[PDB]
């Protein structure tokens, strides 16, 4: 193949771990007879050089649970497992996926962050994806075939799984040094209304992204005053989905941005447009689907502007840069438009 994830926005070294963390403080929420509360995450940071190849995307089984073939298994990344960090500890972005997608499927966002010269943290939450254990173990969404499923419950345990993998990350004995005084969040979908949830509950959060994610969680009632981006697709022209958003937008009392793609998908934010286009199945989504999924947005567009204006955000808010890509339309990313 040769065949890769989407060039980062530097070529500074990567290296990657993967971490299997265990909260022995909570039972599972959905399956409580397996025990306490798992999570896999994988990390991206700013490394020493190696000459070791880079990492895959993905091992061959998980390649099947998730796309039902090991074709993305081939296709590698730019992080290299293992590789030792840089020296200084660095600002710390803790991502999450949708709704039954794995945590892989934000490695394009996650690997261009650290090239940026943050610490990344994808983080998957158990039961409601395939999840790869140490040991070959695969844990499929389970959740996903349940009509007794509480979008609301997800976000308040997801809240809770988030703010264990910053206890992990900013402790003593962390397997990567982060700088713990500047931390963002950012989600797709139900992981970005967590994004928001988790920083609503930790006041170690500094700032959150909601990815086209509904709110299902009732506000405080006071308002949240920290900065919050919302960027979606296609809520110009969907009722429902812009509605909830502005309930959300009237109890957003500090820094806010509400941006919109509206020729965009539900999926732009992820890297499922680039894994449909150069690697779906006929059919891999149903052609019904594809106008709320994709949009006409392309894998590459879908990818650059997820990672440029994510990346302008957390710059913002943690690191003193501004951009004007959150203030005003702009002329290399047209697909982008202000709501509010």
């Amino acid at each position: 193949a040769g065949q890769e994830v989407a060039a980062p926005a530097t070529r500074i070294p990567l290296g990657t771990k993967t971490l299997h963390l265990v909260d022995a403080s909570r039972q599972d929420p959905w399956k409580p007879s397996a025990g306490n509360r798992e999570l896999m995450v994988t990390l991206w940071y700013p490394s020493l050089p190696s000459r070791e190849p880079a990492a895959p995307y993905v091992s061959k089984p998980l390649s099947r649970a998730v796309l039902g073939n090991d074709v993305l298994a081939g296709v590698r990344t730019h992080a290299v497992a293992g590789a030792r960090p840089a020296p200084v500890p660095r600002p710390l972005v803790v991502l999450s996926p949708g709704f039954g997608m794995s945590r892989i499927t934000l490695t394009a966002l996650g690997e261009d962050l650290a090239s940026r010269g943050y610490a990344v943290a994808a983080v998957d939450h158990t039961y409601e994806a395939p999840v790869e254990f140490p040991g070959g173990r695969i844990e499929k969404c389970t959740l996903c075939d349940d009509s007794r499923m509480d979008p609301g419950a997800v976000v308040r345990n997801r809240a809770k799984d988030l703010r264990f993998v910053l206890d992990r990350l900013t402790g003593p004995g962390s397997e990567l040094r982060v700088d713990a005084r500047r931390i963002g969040v950012a989600g797709h979908s139900i992981g970005g209304a967590s994004a928001v949830e988790v920083m609503r509950e930790d006041r170690r959060v500094d700032a959150a992204i909601n990815l086209d994610g509904n709110f299902f969680t009732e506000p405080p009632a006071e308002g949240l005053n920290k900065p919050v981006l919302l960027l979606g697709a296609r809520r110009s022209g969907l009722p429902e989905p812009q509605e909830n958003w502005e309930r959300a937008w009237k109890q957003l009392t500090g820094w806010k941005r509400w941006l919109d793609v509206p020729a965009g998908g539900h999926m732009t934010f992820t890297d499922v447009p680039w894994i449909v286009d150069r690697f779906g199945m006929p059919g891999q989504i149903p052609p019904e689907q594809v106008e709320g999924q994709l949009g006409t947005v392309s894998a590459a567009r879908a990818t650059a502007v997820t990672r440029n204006y994510v990346a302008a955000f957390f710059d913002r808010h943690l690191r003193g840069r501004p951009s004007p890509l959150l203030d005003r339309p702009s002329s290399a990313h047209p697909e982008v438009t202000f709501m509010k």
